């Protein structure tokens, strides 16, 4: 590999790390991946500059991201162009993702139009191809969530944030990391397994179908994953949950996606399907 950018070049392209949103004329794009993501124009290309943002742990999150990215190059993974360590903050430089994150697009943040079911199927498929790639290369993401699934100019799914990623090639840890609302029961307990990434992708699929965030304090249920139980203990059905902000979603394909999410969300890690099966089931859904 990557370019080694100076902290000062990245200051100039990001207009001295402007915390102002894009709408007002600033450079801040969003925060939530152990830092703030800014917009910039480096080497004649539009870039995304992640300014990180224990201090020891955060430096290891930086070093792992570059480590994973160096080995891992796929069309469903975000492309890291370079980095900065020389200055007062740790910066990561990526190819700009014009359609931001899946989370933001499912909530229509900034007035973007709702994603069609057709686009939603392509995103689900692409994200599974990116997880498959990581799993085939003995990497466990540890933080699969819609905020970490980025979208390009063609709405191609691009997995990002490999700062918490772990190589294999079942282990345990004292430092439990990830997003609570997406995490597998064993992962919340300290277990490091690719089966936990499958569970997290199951929550993502429920966000795709429903357009609902994994967690909402002002909602019943507060956690999206509880809906699997509401549907099973026939209080409600999947149709009562389908995102109303779509006009092309047929029940057959939606039920087919829920079937995959349901299988992914099995509480027994050993009973969950592997990524290649998830990928296979998602391909059969379209075609
Ligand atoms: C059409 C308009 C309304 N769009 C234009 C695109 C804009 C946008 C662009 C980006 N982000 C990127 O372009 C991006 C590229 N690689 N990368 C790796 C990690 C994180 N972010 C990125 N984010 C973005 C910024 C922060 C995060 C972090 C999870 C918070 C995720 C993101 F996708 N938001 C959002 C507004």
């Amino acid at each position: 590999r990557f370019h080694s950018f100076s902290f000062y070049e990245l200051k100039n392209v990001t207009n001295n790390f402007d915390e102002r949103p894009i709408s007002v004329g600033g450079n801040k794009m969003g925060e939530g991946g152990f830092g703030v993501v800014y917009k910039g124009y480096v080497n004649n290309t539009t870039v995304a500059v992640k300014k990180l943002a224990t201090t020891e742990e955060l430096k290891q999150q930086f070093d792992q991201e570059i480590k994973v990215m160096a080995k891992c190059q796929h069309e469903n993974l975000v492309e890291l162009l370079g980095f900065s360590s020389d200055g007062d903050d740790l910066c990561l430089v990526y190819v700009y993702m014009p359609n931001g994150s899946l989370l933001d697009r499912l909530s229509c943040l900034d007035g973007t139009p709702p994603l069609s079911w057709h686009m939603r199927c392509k995103i689900a498929q692409g994200a599974a191809n990116g997880i498959n790639f990581l799993h085939e290369n003995h990497h466990i993401h540890r933080d699969i969530k819609s905020a970490n699934i980025l979208l390009d100019e063609a709405f191609t799914a691009k997995i990002s944030d490999f700062g918490l990623a772990r190589a294999s090639e079942t282990v345990m840890t004292s430092r439990i990391v990830g997003t609570t609302a997406y995490m597998a029961p064993e992962a919340l307990r300290g277990e490091i397994t690719p089966k936990s990434d499958i569970y997290s992708f199951g929550v993502v699929l429920l966000e795709i179908i429903t357009g609902l965030p994994a967690v909402d304090e002002h909602r019943e249920p507060q956690l999206l994953l509880d809906i699997k139980e509401e549907i099973e203990d026939e209080e409600k059905t999947i149709e009562d949950y389908i995102d109303k902000k779509m006009n092309d979603a047929d029940s057959t394909s939606v039920e087919a996606m829920y079937s995959v999410a349901s299988q992914c969300l099995h509480e027994k890690k050993n009973k969950r399907p592997d990524i290649k099966k998830v990928q296979q089931l998602l391909q059969e859904m379209t075609a």
